[PDB]
């Protein structure tokens, strides 16, 4: 559908308003030679022109030049829709203005002089907010349409008397009315922003589809998170996109406001919102407005929250007003507001991975000329721990370090020639401290299935416990029985019970978080045992996902001769848990000691796999999969090592890699070291290397304990009287 | 437009204690020779949020005909200093100016928290003037106040004496049938496509409250509205529809927010599924069900009732199910608190939540109480110092549990030697069952019971379980039943992916697939162990003073 | 070049009495922007209702001039955590603060600084 669909291109010809389409085309829309048109691109700019034929042009594209294509404010590339406009009026006052850094050099009118020529019986349609070029005076001048007589659209005529009151203001005439960013300027959240708009689209194109829908669904969503992801650019993005009268208001905006002031623009920001039918609002900062009652100790501040709640359902029904919140913690809000009746729905926009990070960057140096040298991606993958806006201070702290190799007598070519280089992107990237770390934040890995020495078995286990409930729906309904929710793992401390975790985690291609046993004691320390409440919160929004409860041991040392109550904690709000939303838990622990027997209960974490040594093609597959800075070793015996057993006792057979390869390291330095000293470094990797390395060993995990988990194989027999 | 007496479901034995109470402002106006006491205003409702707090009482008020004059809490809170007065008089004088009259307040929490959770001198102002002008307004006109809440101990305790807010009752959260009622009462206003059952999803679902309900019949129409084509006619609006797929993805991105709450209904687990427990039936059969459906035969001659039960054998025993057993055919609602769930509140000294759990107990007669896995608080005082606080609780707040109400008491464990003896020594838990290693026609009545996607494995050797003996120690056999599962997915997606490569999905379960389901099985408990637990068959001789 | 605002906001934290007032003074006196300090205690000292006075205006002449720098001094006491915030003045002072801050973004390049 939607036969409206163009794409921008270089132009033919070189009128201002005037732009090229394909003839059959403009016959299949039923337009005319001379007709005027309405296209509407992206940030819903609108450009007011007329359309001539072009054979040349193409029929899904559309050539307009530097005048209509800045007029919508859309690079080479964007998509833009079109409507014909035939009921146009004639113009009877036209004002427009100049811009202050464009008028130096020339004085006098501009009306007789510069918009006499050219609107000398042009025939040109104008829009409100459009900017046409003007050429006169060995320059080109760009101009503004800002208030016509007929407001929206006019022609100007040769009776049409034009206003010539010069107004200079600034080149930054679209920053504060609009800022009209649209969903280009977002990215990294498509899912979540796909949601926020089908929320959001029974206020827009379906205004009285409640019908089919009498439950309304909720007035009022949350945007909760981490801080600077975004959440006002959320807001402003879905505000213009809506074209709504939007009347957002800050949260210390009406706390600087005295009492009795308080209410005042509490109320009328939502007496305003009542006087159109399409409408959205949002509140910002609901920290500042909706603490706790122990938080708090004022009571006005108590007012103004009890004010705000009588406000939220003081309408309703009335011309289908949603409102919007944002902050940047879930529990700090007062759940008197997290009712059903008011603010019902929840959504984070948490941080963007390693390709949300790619887009955001790729959709961040658009506007920066760099010097097509970078590669943009391992930038990309590289930060993790950085939310959007630390992405942008990156970047300007990137162009600062560009800018900063030159002479403070500017140039007289740096400005037309700026750019950035990869290792101005390795320096910003080294001296930047980001906020966004600490959080134990959702991410898909990437840990690429053959790079384990394999254990086909275990594998094969670990699929069948996993996928095929979650691939299999209709196994779920149609053959089977009741699933077991959940894995154990148990063995010797050092493997690769964390590889096999977020291995699986990979192939069921499901969200991965990895919550740490020290980290839970760290968030214990706080004496705050709701925490694990909202980890497992996270977890059923973040459904479909894969939970790691790894370092049990360190929960297990802590018995005493502080407390097991997180572990306890734990076990309540383990069984808890729905079987479905097809979330799943993985627990791991190093010694079968201290385990608390009360977690090994069939109804919760109940499969217990003893791990043993891998193979041989462990260190190979590390060494298959070598990417790691340094070229695969060739031309070496590798299962003659094997035969050894250099350190052949569950993992750090990667130590060996280590040891091996900074031996590498240092004949590398030393051949550069004396190459230097005299006036091919052998990036491979050899048999002596290993072969030292192998001298140079230890074994990880002693033969005794091999013999204590070789006891423990059949250990699902716990809970002794 | 307005709602009446038929949009409530799930909750009919409370809404008719409300209508029975708000029955003297009804059809009996002038009840005062049959009693002088004026049966007391002042209904309280309290329990869950979202539940239908006002739309219980409006029902009630378009019921009844009288004029209804409700205020909100904040919407009170919300005036200044001097404007605390306005409105609050002025109910109380539109319900003193016109006779048969109800007025209602909601969300009392935020008017009337504790005076100790107050920081300002006007909150206690206006406590003090509801706390006038609740009794002070005492046989003027016969008008009745309602109340609503979310959490009842956060109400300040001075406005639940015997004169002010004595009736609570508690609306809690609605039943699996309650959730079909729900669902049937929320699909009037809506042309299903007549493919669903509205009872798997009821079934399926919860800890949902009727809020989250309507939430979820939101967002399975707002579902069904995405998959189709946006065009902007009525072709879209006349067929609105829903389907089974649309409820499964409804109940999917959905959270239960009732869940956490300790939940007051009947289990379905139907006796018959008991693996051959003959005499441990019999005895909790014996010492539960006969006081209750005959009361006259618990009045004559015979028992004078002795509660208090505790189960105890091998750590993988069969002993959760008999308490949802007798709640099934004791026609009593099972409330079963976890062991783990006490140390929750006992880390922050908050005893008041087994206050809660007894008073519960109370208010939701006839029940059966559950305290499973006391070796979890053992444990916490085995391991280290302390855990044993709430166990002190425990004992405490079962003596105020009377030989009367309707109550039973069943504990739980797994290591009976430290479970505090101080325990079951006294007329408190003074009977002790044995639970031991099962009958032997325990893996029909798992595959009789549990259906689930596979009939009865057909044509093989039933009694082979009862002559090779896989998993001969104690219960948890089912780990068989789990194998021969994962076996035939096995076998199951060995069909897809051949069929799949190629261009029959063989249903049953055959007798080799329990032959391999064998080899991956061992004991449940060593034996050790068992020598132990059947050395402490005789047990009840603690308090092993020197 | 940028577009991206270079930052608005510079924290002088670490140890006192190391001539964090030096080194704004020495940047004031150095690189040729009109300047318009105010101090911590100086608009606590003043009332209710006076708090806002100053506070404003302090702003309105970084407005006033199109190169301008301003410079808070003692921000600890001016603006501490919510929980230690028990009078409603000093909450509404940091929330005046607050709201000239996000208003004013990018009018006329003003840099401010606190220690
Ligand atoms: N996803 C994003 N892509 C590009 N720029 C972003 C993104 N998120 C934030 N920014 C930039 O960061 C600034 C806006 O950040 P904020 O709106 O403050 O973030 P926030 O999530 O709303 O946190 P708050 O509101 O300050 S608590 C602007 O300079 C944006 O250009
Ligand atoms: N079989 C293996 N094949 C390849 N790499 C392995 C193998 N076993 C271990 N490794 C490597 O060694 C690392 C050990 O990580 P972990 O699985 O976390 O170790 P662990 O045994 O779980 O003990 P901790 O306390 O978690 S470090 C893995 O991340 C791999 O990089
Ligand atoms: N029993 C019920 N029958 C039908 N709809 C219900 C029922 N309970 C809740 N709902 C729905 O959920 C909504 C909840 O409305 P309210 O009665 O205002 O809940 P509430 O309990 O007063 O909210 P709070 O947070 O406890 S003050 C109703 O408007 C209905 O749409
Ligand atoms: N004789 C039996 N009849 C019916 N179900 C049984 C029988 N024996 C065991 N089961 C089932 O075996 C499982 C384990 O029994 P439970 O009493 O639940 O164990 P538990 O009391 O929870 O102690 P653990 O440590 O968690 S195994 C349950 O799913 C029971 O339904
Ligand atoms: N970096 C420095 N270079 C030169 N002199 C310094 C330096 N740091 C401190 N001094 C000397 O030490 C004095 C410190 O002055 P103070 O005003 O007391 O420092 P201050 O940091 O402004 O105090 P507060 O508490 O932060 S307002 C200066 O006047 C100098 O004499």
């Amino acid at each position: 559908n939607r036969p409206n669909r163009l794409i921008v291109d270089e132009a033919i010809n070189e009128d201002n308003s005037v732009v090229s389409l394909s003839q059959p085309k403009m016959d299949e829309l039923q337009l005319f030679r001379g007709d005027t048109v309405l296209l509407k691109g992206k940030k819903r700019r609108e450009a007011v022109c007329i359309v001539l034929s072009d054979d040349t042009c193409s029929d899904e594209k559309i050539r307009m030049n530097r005048v209509v294509r800045n007029n919508l404010r859309v690079r080479l590339g964007d998509v833009i829709s079109i409507q014909p406009c035939p009921d146009v009026k004639y113009g009877k006052r036209i004002h427009v203005l100049p811009i202050d850094d464009t008028v130096e050099g020339i004085t006098g009118n501009l009306f007789e002089v510069y918009l006499k020529p050219y609107f000398l019986e042009a025939y040109r349609p104008i829009r409100k907010g459009d900017i046409f070029l003007v050429h006169g005076g060995m320059r080109a001048v760009e101009f503004k349409v800002v208030e016509t007589d007929p407001s929206p659209y006019c022609i100007v005529a040769p009776d049409t008397v034009i206003h010539c009151e010069g107004e200079p203001i600034k080149r930054e005439d679209e920053e504060e009315s609009l800022n009209e960013v649209g969903y280009d300027d977002i990215g990294g959240c498509r899912k979540q922003l796909a949601q926020i708009k089908e929320m959001v689209e029974l206020p827009l194109r379906h205004p009285a589809l409640f019908k089919a829908i009498g439950v309304k669904p909720p007035r009022g969503i949350l945007l909760y998170g981490p801080p600077g992801t975004g959440k006002t650019l959320i807001a402003r993005a879905v505000a213009n996109e809506t074209g709504a009268f939007f009347f957002l208001i800050n949260g210390p905006e009406i706390m600087s406001k005295l009492a009795g002031e308080s209410e005042s623009n509490l109320r009328k920001a939502f007496e305003e919102a009542e006087k159109n039918a399409p409408a959205i609002i949002f509140i910002d900062e609901l920290d500042a407005i909706a603490p706790k009652r122990e938080k708090t100790h004022g009571e006005v501040e108590r007012r103004i929250v009890s004010q705000l709640l009588t406000l939220m359902d003081g309408l309703k029904q009335r011309a289908h007003v949603i409102v919007m919140a944002a902050t940047n913690r879930p529990n700090s809000i007062d759940p008197a507001l997290r009712r059903f009746g008011r603010f019902d729905r929840e959504v984070d926009i948490g941080i963007p991975d390693a390709t949300g990070r790619l887009e955001i960057l790729q959709i961040h140096t658009k506007n920066m000329k760099l010097a097509d040298d970078v590669d943009l991606e391992q930038v990309a993958n590289e930060t993790h721990g950085h939310v959007g806006a630390d992405l942008a201070a990156l970047c300007s702290e990137a162009a600062l370090q560009a800018i900063r190799k030159k002479m403070d007598l500017i140039d007289a070519e740096v400005m037309n020639s700026l750019a950035v280089t990869m290792d101005d992107f390795r320096w910003a990237l080294s001296q930047s401290n980001p906020s966004a770390l600490r959080e134990t934040v959702v991410e898909v890995p990437q840990v690429t299935w053959e790079d384990i020495g394999g254990l086909e078995d275990v594998k094969r286990e670990l699929q069948e416990l996993v996928q095929y409930p979650v691939e299999h729906p209709d196994k779920f309904l149609k053959f089977g029985m009741t699933p077991s929710k959940g894995v154990l793992f148990y063995g010797p401390p050092g493997c690769g019970k964390t590889l096999l975790a977020k291995a699986i985690a990979n192939e069921c291609q499901a969200n991965f978080i990895s919550i740490k046993g020290p980290e839970l004691l760290t968030m214990w320390f706080g004496e705050s045992e709701a925490n694990v409440r909202e980890i497992f919160d996270k977890a059923r929004q973040a459904a479909p996902c894969v939970l790691f409860f790894d370092e049990l041991d360190s929960i297990a040392k802590a018995r005493g001769g502080a407390a097991d109550r997180v572990i306890n904690q734990i076990l309540t709000e383990m069984d808890g848990m729905s079987t479905k939303k097809n979330v799943f838990i993985i627990g791991a622990t190093n010694r079968p000691d201290i385990i608390d027997p009360a977690i090994l209960r069939p109804g919760r974490l109940d499969q217990l796999i003893y791990i043993p040594l891998p193979d041989e093609k462990s260190r190979v597959a590390i060494l298959k999969a070598n990417l790691r800075k340094s070229p695969v070793a060739k031309d070496v015996d590798l299962e003659f090592l094997a035969k050894m057993t250099n350190g052949f006792s569950g993992a750090d057979l990667t130590e060996i890699c280590q040891r091996a390869c900074k031996l590498a390291i240092r004949e590398s330095i030393e051949s550069e070291i004396r190459r230097e000293r005299e006036r091919d470094p052998v990036p491979e990797i050899r048999r002596d290397h290993f072969e030292e390395a192998m001298r140079f060993a230890r074994r990880s995990v002693s033969d005794n304990d091999i013999r204590k988990y070789e006891m423990f194989a059949q250990t699902l027999q716990q809970s002794r009287g």
